[PDB]
């Protein structure tokens, strides 16, 4: 199949407007495969040797339904090897205290499972108190906040897709 | 030379004494180089496939004097492909709100140049607010507190550095 996989839980509908985009600048269908956590199992991550995650943060101290389930999961997954990026929806100023708790959150349990983390991205960009996504002054990865600054999603997927292209190893 | 280079900076010798028992249990000097950073320069890095970082934190806001020079330089080694870990000395009393910084500062911005980063440690034996080397419920490295819990040193050095020998991919 797709060199990249790309799994999302989607609750509202936007972080699935947001794979759909990440899959159209990366090249389409041929370079990355769509999959809906919901529909799927644990090992599915197996199948890819790059991973692309996307989860939102809506209400804080909560993972997105479908991915708590599947979280408990995940040690029986193979992530040695494998490249892993992050995004997600969300709203830094409803929830500027926990902006992209969620990408934070899947992370540090994928990264610590042997995975190396891609797609790091800059929070100069925005406004919000506190994240765990944020150590210091990156995000683990792509925040998109549709609420707030939906005139700027559509350059920061495609310039996070070009990162992600070299880092991937996957650019000419 | 050896395998693995370690990387320390020291203000108390706290660090330094850490980085000699890392060493010890690793099996010594042939297979871990120690490095003071203050001596070193950051292409002494380059080096190394396996690194590990040692940085305390013990006035908040602020990188270990030494580190903060090299800091900058960073952006010239060569980090893809190397796996990378973290320790430092702290306070969990006393900087409740900051245990452990520094680690996460580096961290971030060395995994962030490409590397892998390995060797997660579990809080739960910590009793401590925040720290940006936690997103969820792991330090990114080995959290090291002479100060209030000097018995557990020996074996928490001891317990790291078997994890790190699967993680660099050096055990039998």
């Amino acid at each position: 199949g797709a060199k990249i996989g790309l799994f999302y839980g989607t609750q509202t509908g936007v972080t699935q407007t947001i794979a759909e985009s990440i899959q159209q600048e990366f090249g389409g269908e041929s370079i990355v495969d769509l999959n809906d956590i919901a529909n799927a199992d644990a090992s599915d991550l197996n199948a890819y040797d790059y991973l692309i995650i996307g989860c939102p943060t809506w209400n804080v101290g909560e993972l997105q339904s479908d991915w708590e389930g599947i979280y408990d999961d995940l040690d029986s997954v193979n992530f040695q090897g494998k490249k892993v990026a992050y995004f997600g929806a969300g709203d830094q100023v409803g929830y500027s205290d926990n902006f992209q708790d969620a990408m934070g959150i899947l992370e540090e349990k994928i990264s610590s499972l042997g995975s190396q983390t891609v797609g790091y991205w800059p929070i100069e960009g925005y406004d919000f108190n506190e994240s765990k996504a944020v150590r210091n002054n990156q995000f683990v990865g792509l925040a998109i906040d549709e609420d707030n600054q939906p005139d700027l999603t559509k350059n920061r997927i495609k310039t996070w897709v070009s990162q992600l292209k070299s880092e991937f190893g996957l650019a000419l």
